């Protein structure tokens, strides 16, 4: 009675048990792709607490650049520090509402890779973009707009050339808009790991948001809509939609095979599906 885990899975290895099989291969993937996204939003609450505990005169952001100067000296070391002990993030910032603030203000930490130092270098500039230019400012006008904390979906920042998803908190003092709080990680975390994912003979996973635009997708292009390759796969955006069927068999029909899908929601909203052909839940 020493069970191990199952090791590399020979090929060729009722349909109730695989049902029960499908349905927790999707709440365990889901868990793995959770991680380093519940990593993340961890460390980005316990900053922004910090961060708002701190800021106990904001009218003054609006007229001295003295105490913004102060305060972004007092926030760096904790934002370093929550930074570099955070598995998976690659950048982390604090930026300031540039309506009243000088627009390279703030916090801009960025490092390679997991295995390399967190470094502090100058941010980004809002004077030289437009606001609606996402790939250069939009971990600005994304959170802000939407007024709450933020899981923005995957976008290809490019002041550090990579493509990623980011999780950002608004700073707001009585309804008042002060700044953010981010940090991002390297969309491939995510894809790698999608990658990686098999059950049955043929089955894959894939991520697509609760309209059914696709996140990732080995077969479809991102951004495009399920139901744009495929009349079948309105069903299945059907599904997405209604919080009663998560974690719950769904059959449809794609490129001439009946199919069996199962999903949930992760921890930034996207959703996980995990599929196979019907024929491979057959006994
Ligand atoms: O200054 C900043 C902050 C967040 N993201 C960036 O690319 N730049």
């Amino acid at each position: 009675h020493h069970h191990h885990s199952s090791g590399l899975v020979p090929r060729g290895s009722s349909y109730e048990d695989s049902q029960q099989e499908m349905q927790l291969k999707c709440v365990s993937q889901s868990d793995e792709l959770d991680t380093m996204m519940q990593n993340v939003s961890q460390s980005v609450e316990m900053v922004y607490s910090i961060a708002v505990a701190k800021l106990e005169h904001a009218a003054s952001f609006r007229t001295s650049k003295d105490y913004v100067d102060t305060y972004t000296k007092q926030m760096l070391p904790i934002l370093m520090q929550s930074a570099q002990n955070t598995k998976g993030a690659l950048t982390a910032y604090i930026r300031y509402n540039p309506e009243f603030t000088e627009p390279t203000s703030g916090l801009f930490l960025t490092r390679d890779n997991s295995d390399s130092e967190f470094e502090s270098v100058t941010p980004t500039d809002f004077s030289m973009y437009d606001p609606s230019d996402v790939e250069h400012v939009g971990w600005y006008y994304i959170p802000v707009q939407n007024g709450k904390e933020t899981w923005m979906e995957p976008y290809l920042n490019s002041n550090i050339g990579v493509y990623m998803i980011s999780y950002v908190i608004p700073i707001e003092v009585d309804g008042e808009s002060i700044g953010i709080i981010g940090m991002d990680i390297d969309f491939s975390e995510f894809t790698d790991t999608i990658d990686s994912l098999s059950i049955f003979d043929s089955g894959y996973g894939f991520l697509v948001n609760e309209s059914g635009k696709v996140m990732y997708h080995k077969d479809l292009e991102i951004g495009s809509n399920l139901a744009d390759a495929d009349s079948g796969l309105q069903s299945v955006v059907d599904a997405l939609g209604n919080e009663q069927t998560e974690e719950t068999a769904v059959s449809y029909t794609y490129q001439g095979k009946d199919k069996v899908m199962y999903y949930k929601t992760l921890e930034n909203g996207m959703k996980f599906v995990l599929t196979a052909p019907k024929t491979e839940l057959q006994e």
